[PDB]
């Protein structure tokens, strides 16, 4: 098929967080059907970045989720045209990060294009203070909405000193393949484990790995 057991990817990212512009590029490889993937990320403009690289990690790949049981894989269905996604992350201490993304497929390579706009990050919060230690695992919940696919997500950011800063994100996944040509799934969930493998030089270069596994709810029903 167009999606192979081993796929490579390229990323152009750019945007602004609390009036600080920046551009990043990434390179990576994953096993889309195993749901694993690596991203090696250079910051190429705006460095040194005043905020924690932790707020951009969900912005660097839906093609790498292992849809177990028989869950219709929205993301792999829409190639050869590809998909898009739009996200609003809201931190409980005010920070708000809107990311816009385009996923494309040209010459067997997945090209990601990303537009970030972060606002209201507090000067004295652990994000702008760079007091964060990556993310906890989380269950994302997905569902169809108006020919689209909605993702709902609570994530937990480790803090220096201990404890957590929670955020919430709303994601709309939109196919570029027309409705009639893909089989939408119902309600289901994706268990995620986003992780930092490496950073060099004040988060100037960052390596990221993900496990995404889709499933139904295992629990017994009385209905």
């Amino acid at each position: 098929e167009l999606i192979k057991e081993n796929m490579h990817m390229k990323l152009y990212m750019e945007g602004t967080v609390n009036n600080h512009h920046f551009k990043c590029t990434s390179e990576g490889e994953g096993k889309p059907y195993e749901g694993t993937q690596t991203m090696r990320i250079k910051v190429v403009e705006g460095g040194p970045l005043p905020f924690a690289f932790d707020i951009l990690a969900t912005s660097f790949s839906r093609t790498f989720i292992n849809h177990t049981q028989g869950i219709p894989d929205f993301f792999k269905q829409s190639f050869p045209e590809g998909f898009t996604w739009e996200r609003v992350t809201t931190y409980e201490d005010g920070g708000v990060l809107t990311a816009t993304q385009d996923t494309s497929l040209q010459d067997g390579c997945l090209i990601y294009n990303v537009k970030i706009r972060g606002v209201n990050f507090p000067s004295n919060g652990p994000v702008m203070q760079k007091k964060t230690l990556g993310w906890e695992a989380n269950t994302e919940m997905l569902y169809p909405a108006d020919g689209g696919l909605e993702g709902r997500s609570d994530m937990a950011l480790k803090l220096v000193g201990g404890g957590h800063l929670i955020c919430n994100f709303k994601t709309t996944y939109r196919s570029k393949k027309p409705a009639k040509n893909l089989k939408m799934p119902g309600v289901y969930y994706v268990d995620h484990r986003l992780e930092r493998i490496k950073e060099a030089d004040k988060e100037t270069y960052v390596e990221q790995h993900e496990v995404a596994v889709a499933r139904y709810c295992d629990l017994p029903s009385k209905l």
